């Protein structure tokens, strides 16, 4: 039994983190096969910066490269977006099974928060739908990567760039495209209003109900229309036909109907939790996929 | 900024994780150097479960009978003991991935992290505390015994916990690596359940003061209280009693953010005697026990 905030092993990715040094400036990288790759933004100086120029400008020697002890060469360097590629005279012998993903708002991932190329700690995240996360990020973190594990294959989908005046974070894919309408500059950015991910509230009802907890159920039956129309007046995320297929297999599992639980979920959103909780929580928690929680409720390795 | 529940990274404990089979029972093993470590209940069969006999069952086994396997290579047992509710298998070869390590007893409301392993192989990581009634709401199911707790220390491992089994109202029980059970608890399948839990009262306090260094200071308030007068009341709502050893912990958070710690005692007892009235804190309509005055420095300040 139990249910808790799960994060992939990081094993694999730990064995990829460096130190990338530009002048004063220090962060992260992520060292796969001879390329290190790491957030654009570590070439700048104190002083609207112009990277194709600063980049074009600059010397192999300027980019030092530290793998634990060990000093990198970097033979190379390019930009693709966002991103800065440094071309290194070593192939990563850890690199593990690897494509670059770039994920939907709701999907989940793992971020390993690192410092001075040292990998600190790990912890599961949602894409918002506003394209920020709420991580916990402090100086240095920037290059840190969030990724997934399908078997062996690691799948990276987040760089981190950036802090939000709100405490919540920015970043791109690793082919550098940002997530949300930013931009790597000093300029004044703001995160949009956040929503609820309603198929994730409702994967983690089911997960509720798994563990032995059905006091939120009830005997009523919803359509999408009525649902979709409540939802919304609470900044809820509109359930489209595509979620209600994807939380089948829980439906089935529980012999609980989606439309089912979306009458018990519209009841806790218009009445509260009666000084009651769900999974420990006293909020609709909803940093669970459908996935996540068929993941963790069928144990699953790698 | 942003404050997560977060473990360590598992890529150092990952490289120790082994299958280990006697019969028809597998589950994980833990490989330190030459030794396998692994829950001693792995020699029992179904009769065995209610009053097994220990040195009675390892008596009658050969080194032959347990198939320890890590990925595809079976490791060669040459060598099998027992100390307590640990069984110690000696093999042929040393574990390359041995990590600095050390084994650790903990105390109720100290942290570590527990990576659940199916068949020697990793499924997630997540954050854990000891609860007082020397019990954890883990996730486990099938198979999890012998997955492992722990803490990082710079590049010491610090194992601390063995996982072992689920007690009736879905959590869970385990020792030390010595093999000595945390609590009252025996392995065997006879009746047996958790001391009614305790909320840490220390580590409230802990997650309140990283709550103003995050910038949040709804719940403060203008009293002070004396340490006994607080116990009086933090008892009734079923609160660890804070002792002056837990006091001189706070002393750093208390001094960095300038809130006396008895001051931050009045503002705990007035949000027991009110609760949140919708409010939250670092993103919690509940007050959260599970992070130490040593996590809360460690992911705050540097
Ligand atoms: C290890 N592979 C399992 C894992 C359990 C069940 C799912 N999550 C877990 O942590 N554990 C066991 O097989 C141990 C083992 C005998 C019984 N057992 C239990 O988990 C049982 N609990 C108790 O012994 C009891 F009653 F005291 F709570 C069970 C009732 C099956 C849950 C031994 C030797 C303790
Ligand atoms: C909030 C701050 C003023 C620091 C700024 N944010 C905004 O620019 C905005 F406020 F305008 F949004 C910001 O983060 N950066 C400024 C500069 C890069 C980025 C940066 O160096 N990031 C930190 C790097 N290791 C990570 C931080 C530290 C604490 N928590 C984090 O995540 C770039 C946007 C090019």
């Amino acid at each position: 039994s139990g249910f808790r905030k799960m994060a992939f092993p990081s094993g694999k990715v730990e064995g990829c983190m460096v130190q990338v040094t530009c002048g004063t400036t220090t962060l992260n990288g992520l060292w796969l096969d001879d390329v290190v790759y790491c957030p654009r933004h570590v070439i700048c100086t104190s002083e609207n910066p112009n990277y194709e120029d600063l980049l074009i400008r600059k010397s192999n020697h300027n980019f030092l490269v530290q793998a634990g002890n060990v000093q990198l060469r970097v033979i190379g360097h390019s930009m693709q977006n966002c991103v800065l590629k440094l071309k290194v005279d070593t192939a990563n012998p850890k690199t593990p099974k690897y494509k670059f993903v770039r994920i939907q708002p709701g999907q989940t991932f793992s971020v390993l928060a690192c410092y001075n190329g040292s990998p600190s700690g790990v912890y599961q995240c949602a894409m918002r739908p506003n394209f920020t996360i709420k991580g916990s990020f402090l100086n240095g973190s920037c290059g840190s990567v969030g990724f997934n594990i399908d078997y062996d294959c690691v799948s990276f989908c987040y760089m981190h760039h950036m802090e939000l005046p709100t405490g919540v974070h920015a970043g791109t894919d690793l082919e550098g495209n940002f997530y949300g309408p930013f931009v790597d500059r000093q300029t004044a950015q703001s995160a949009g209003t956040d929503t609820t991910i309603t198929v994730n509230v409702l994967a983690w009802l089911y997960a509720a109900v798994i563990n032995g907890d059905r006091w939120f159920l009830n005997r009523f039956t919803t359509t999408l229309n009525d649902f979709n129309l409540v939802a919304m007046k609470y900044n809820y995320e509109p359930l489209t036909q595509d979620h209600v297929d994807i939380l089948g297999p829980l439906s089935a599992q529980t012999g609980i109907a989606v439309l089912d639980m979306c009458a018990s979920l519209k009841e806790l959103l218009q009445n509260g939790m009666n000084g009651r909780t769900i999974l420990g929580s006293a909020l609709l928690e909803d940093e669970f996929t459908p996935f996540d929680v068929v993941r963790q409720c069928s144990g699953v390795t790698f």
